[PDB]
């Protein structure tokens, strides 16, 4: 983007991972933005745990 940190979204959902290049999200989470290029798969990190969601899962705090 280049990716930066700082930028947040919250778990609307509860999603565990499907594939290595994923991260398990708890519904309320509070996950950091890395990557959003993708308007449908985002790169995000919690609790330094880093991988790609469904962009549809999360809300951008904006």
């Amino acid at each position: 983007m280049d990716e930066t940190g700082k930028e947040l979204v919250l778990a609307l959902y509860d999603y565990q991972e499907k594939s290595p290049r994923e991260v398990t999200m708890k519904k309320g989470d509070i996950l950091t933005l890395l990557n959003s290029t993708n308007k449908d798969w985002w790169k995000v990190e919690v609790n330094d745990r880093q991988g790609f969601v469904p962009a549809g899962y999360v809300k951008k705090l904006d």
